[PDB]
């Protein structure tokens, strides 16, 4: 799928979904609930302690019949197998995807030209919990040699966001985290003003240990340690990197037994499986970071092994080609009713965003079709409040993903019965609306006049119909957020091999930053040329009639 | 306009910029910048310490006439005139919204109902004033008779967003606050985790004083500082209430001196500026909080007094409806670069959400046009590396709102340099995009083969001509910000007006309350009917078959 | 007289040196030569110097001969 | 170790070193500059040690502005 690139909009499964979307123009799913009792047990499947309702979905059998049929036409399973394997389906960049070894026992084996890179992943896992270990049992110690219980990640993108979002969600199994990804100095300040130099350590994360932002705050962070007492010759113990640039963390002063290995294969939103991840297996123990690793092994297994009919990635994957696709849907709402997933939504922005952000095929042809919605969202029971009324009353078609926990790690009184009944409700009131009937109904039983009736019932009228799905745990323990994880993971992966185009390249972040150079040094030298366009000329002008 | 409303795509304003969408299919804005180098000049705009350039948009100064010309028929100036003065502009509610009053200093009267409402105003005001003096020189003392310094602000939606967004973005001119939102009992939980009973003041912030989830967080913190020590017969020096239920506050242990009021015509999602932002006060002064409120009051003069060729909400509004009414845009996203501006997109995301979420007009007649986006984006320079891709090289047209200040309060060697810069070269790397001729350039002077440049150059090509805004201060101080806030709100009113809707109503939100009571009646007792749908049904089994 | 003041020119006739505290206040995108030589580089230049010490003495990095952060800054001058 | 306790705002570079003072902790006076129309320039160091150097930087634009408006505005409106 990777070397042949076919339109898939030619596909027959494609136009007997536009032959159906013309059919089901008029449905509605308030219609088809109270038509099939048993709608949500056709419309529902389970994968380890994952519970994925999808029967609120603008779907009949019909229209998942089409969905796989679509998937299947586009190679979906044989492209699976592909990245599985180790072959290069990041054709771009000619590299092999292999995010999901960074899970695999020690038991698997994968050949990359003849050597096997599982001894190179469980050798860095052995790196990883050694350190843990020895940072978890106070035998980590600084230039003042007093135990550190302060480890803050200098990294951005893939670098910060999964790690920060597996250390939030995993908090009930929790050294502190912190992470430095901005190059605005005032998350540096805030961040060191909570920090002592004789007890933080600093991961730089890094791929080639040259990123601006990366490299800008560790600089910050090494002159910060240096003027704050500590001395060169001893930085190696509050300094180490996870990198591919060796003899750059080499001189940067960190010892080569405190450098773990970044991989080519491995995507930097891909790569919370890996030694990137090190700050969350330092916050909840390298058992629960293997806990993790399990989980998203677990789902890696049920992606592979599953009928298209009952593959949760495969078919999260394909209602959302169908929303995008079909009905012209531009965005994807991701709404998990828990406080410790609040951040869910971002490193689900970018793994999706940055992914399926295309519009060149493997092969450089232009797309034919939409790939690829904006991600957005955020913690459960408080959305309601603040962007709920446009889902339910607004004029957009927004699918939703509500996730949410049976059990609370922490209860206080009856908050979490009433946490769950919000979502559910939320997803309820997005698939029956309420019609100007009911609304009508309820405002003579409040006992309005007619004319007040009237006037307020066209108000009060919600339309319905909303698609969303439901993802369901017991609990969130590290094992099914990592399976959590993966099904996105997978579910983006789908999607890029339906839309024909590359997941694992960002070739779009290269302008951004050789125009940055150019309007730095606009910025900081005096007689520079003027700028390309005369609105980035006038920013700098601005810049420069009031900077000092 | 809120009491006679007509179709807005039937206006000849409307039909010109059908006319001209038609014409502009082609138009490119780099073409446009090559064309025109007074282009910055001509599409740029200030206003008090802001500065809107909007030249990288796709408009002409023809398209910049018609939409001022949608706005004069539409009737915005009269609108906000109504709105303004008092008229009750929210139709459905019957009520006025006057946000605006909120910021009015205290020359200014406004008789609503023969009772000038500017009293009550400054009466809040200056109660706010005592009490912040009252805490802030430690003469505010618990059950314990120790000094307070942990204020927590127990409220949702409205009386969350926008107080917790002036605090983490006022924090260089700033008793800790803390802010207690999500009925998740696992927020409650971390967040009592570090107070203590003697030390904390709760702000109960609920209109009605009946709000689930408020009153539930309200409930658990008293009965925590209960059980931790503190009496009953005491307990008023712990909780102080904004409500417009006094006697509730009453019966709860409050003092009616320590009961702030909140009117009708204020909004939850606008009130930022009343008795609500009173935590925001209590971390930044009342100095600064009238700094905040008097860049308000300018940005309100500046709405009212500026021709529609150079009001900046009217510009912002008229660019909106541009992009989503005649380009099919459903998103827009919002890139402050600035740490402390993180939390803008939030409140941006309750303010325009809730109220264009819209599908009815004033009169209850359906909307006959697309009204109101999703709101999405995120902090500066950390998008970049999570989904600019998307917004580069994807399929999708989201117009993009970047904000960044000059000066930055915590300078880390050349960091905000860099800030700026990234910025500017984001917005310049969306106008002009890389063509294929200039990525076969570049991958030739790289030395690469004929075969291997070919191969690689469609994937590096971005489009380019995606719409920006950049909004500049010189520094983000109170006044700033109150402006920045303020040129969103009447942007949002005027993208309301425009579309014929009632921004001040929240209608889509009651549905979910009454299928919330539903749920949880049938998740805890043990005899229930079934639920409407199958899919709610399965849900309440599935959480019956797992919680104990 | 103003204009010259601004400009550079020699107002200070006694001492034959020009008065340009004004261009003390200047962005880093103003100019001013003062015998071919640009006045507000060393302007700017002492304010990133001013800067640096003001960052590194406020954050507690700048420690005294017993290596304890400096709390008291003392000037000594007149007029 | 007595250059962590003096620096010097100074045209006398060599004076400052001979007492102690590191060459970097020398800020510059220049002669263009009044002793009275000087507390914008470094010695207005002090000042920024207390106030910050954004707060500084603030001061340093409303001078600005204020020199602005008297080289701008008419005889009748300058102030």
């Amino acid at each position: 799928y990777y070397q042949q690139a076919f339109d898939v909009t030619s596909l027959p499964s494609w136009r007997a979904l536009q032959e159906h979307r013309l059919a089901m123009q008029n449905f509605h799913m308030r219609e088809a609930f109270l038509s099939d009792p048993g709608r949500f047990d056709e419309f529902s499947t389970s994968s380890c302690g994952l519970f994925l309702d999808y029967s609120k979905n603008l779907i009949t059998p019909e229209t998942r019949d089409l969905l796989v049929n679509l998937a299947r036409e586009a190679g979906v399973e044989q492209a699976a197998r592909a990245m599985f394997d180790g072959e290069p389906v990041n054709a771009s960049e000619r590299r092999p995807a292999l995010h999901t070894a960074l899970r695999r026992p020690v038991g698997d084996s994968l050949l990359i030209d003849g050597h096997n890179i599982m001894r190179d992943v469980h050798a860095a896992l052995a790196q990883m919990t050694d350190i843990v270990g020895r940072i978890h049992n106070k035998l980590w110690r600084g230039y003042s040699d007093r135990a550190i219980t302060d480890v803050v990640n200098i990294g951005i993108g893939g670098s910060y966001l999964g790690p920060e979002l597996v250390s939030e969600a995993l908090l009930p199994y929790t050294v502190r985290c912190h992470y430095l990804a901005n190059i605005d100095g005032s998350e540096f300040h805030e961040l060191t003003a909570r920090l002592n130099a004789e007890t933080t350590l600093f991961i730089i994360s890094s791929k080639t240990f040259g990123t601006l932002e990366t490299l800008k705050n560790a600089q910050a962070a090494r002159t910060w340690y240096l003027a704050s007492g500590g001395s060169e010759e001893r930085l190696y113990r509050h300094f180490i990197a996870v990198t591919s640039n060796i003899p750059a963390a080499i001189e940067f002063g960190i010892r080569e037994k405190n450098i773990f290995p970044m991989w080519d294969w491995v995507g930097g939103r891909y790569s919370l499986w890996s030694a990137i991840g090190l700050p969350t297996a330092l916050a909840i123990g390298m058992a629960n970071f293997k806990d993790l690793l399990s989980g998203a092994y677990a789902m890696d297994c049920h992606f592979r092994r599953e009928p298209f009919e009952n593959n949760m990635p495969v078919l999260l994957a394909m209602l959302g080609v169908w929303y995008g696709n079909f009905w012209g849907a531009q965005s994807h709402a991701i709404l998990p009713y828990d406080h410790y997933l609040r951040n869910f939504v971002k490193h689900l922005q970018q793994m999706d965003m940055e992914s399926n952000g295309k519009s060149v095929r493997q092969d450089g042809s232009p797309v034919s079709c939409e790939t690829g919605p904006v991600i957005w969202g955020g913690v459960g029971c408080n959305g309601q409040h603040a962007y709920h009324q446009l889902l339910h009353q607004g004029t957009l078609l927004i699918p939703a993903d509500f996730i949410v926990p049976v059990v609370s790690h922490n209860p206080v009184a009856d908050h979490h019965q009433w946490l769950y009944a919000n979502c559910l409700s939320q997803s309820q009131a997005l698939m029956l609306g309420k019609s100007r009937e009911e609304a009508e109904a309820e405002l003579r039983a409040k006992g309005l006049p007619e004319a007040e009736v009237k006037r307020l019932a066209p108000h009060k009228v919600i339309p319905g119909n909303r698609p969303s799905n439901t993802l369901v745990m017991e609990t969130l323990n590290p094992s099914r957020l990592g399976a959590l994880i993966a099904l996105y993971e997978h579910k983006v992966f789908v999607q890029g091999v339906i839309w024909g185009i590359n997941s694992f390249d960002q070739w779009g972040v290269e302008l951004g930053k050789e125009l940055g150079k150019n309007v730095y040094g606009r910025l900081t030298s005096y007689e520079a040329p003027p700028a390309e366009d005369s609105s980035t000329q006038g920013l700098i002008d601005y810049f420069r009639g009031r900077h000092r």
